């Protein structure tokens, strides 16, 4: 279930995070803007760029923890609140998060892991109620 995805994607977080991430920006590649120096790169380039290592794994470590934090699948506030007023996320409003969990949900579904695809669309869709709930749009 839901936990035991949280534990598959830390044992090999690194791998699940520039994996996810790369079919997030490649479903939608107009995505970049936020991170900008992205952009006029293959996927084996991002993965060797420090940048994308650096953000993949601050994301993706995180969001684990989001998770995991989470009772069944509903985020905690304070969770919400440091995702919202991030400096770093200044620019984004919900839909960026589901376009996020479109792909991360996708990415699951086609995967041959046994991975519970539909707690994380239902997480998603409670992370974006709870972010809209501290401010977002
Ligand atoms: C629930 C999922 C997400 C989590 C847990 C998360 C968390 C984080 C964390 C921890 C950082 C590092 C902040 C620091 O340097 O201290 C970060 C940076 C950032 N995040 Fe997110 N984020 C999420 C979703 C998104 C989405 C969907 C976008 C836009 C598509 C986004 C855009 C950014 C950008 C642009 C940065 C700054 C990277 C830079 O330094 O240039 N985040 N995020």
């Amino acid at each position: 279930g839901f936990k035991q995805d949280i534990a598959t994607i830390r044992g090999d977080l690194r791998t699940y995070a520039q994996d996810i991430f790369l079919a997030f920006l490649n479903k939608y590649p107009d995505e970049r803007r936020y991170f900008k120096n992205y952009v006029g790169k293959s996927d084996q380039e991002l993965k060797s760029m420090a940048k994308f290592g650096d953000d993949t794994e601050k994301v993706f470590n995180l969001m684990m923890e989001v998770a995991d934090r989470a009772t069944d699948c509903v985020p905690l506030a304070s969770d919400a609140n440091t995702l919202v007023q991030m400096k770093q996320h200044s620019s984004l409003t919900t839909g960026n998060f589901e376009k996020l969990f479109v792909a991360l949900v996708e990415y699951m579904r086609a995967s041959g892991q046994s991975f519970d695809s539909q707690s994380w669309d239902r997480f998603g869709k409670n992370l974006v109620s709870a972010l809209s709930s501290a401010g977002m749009k």
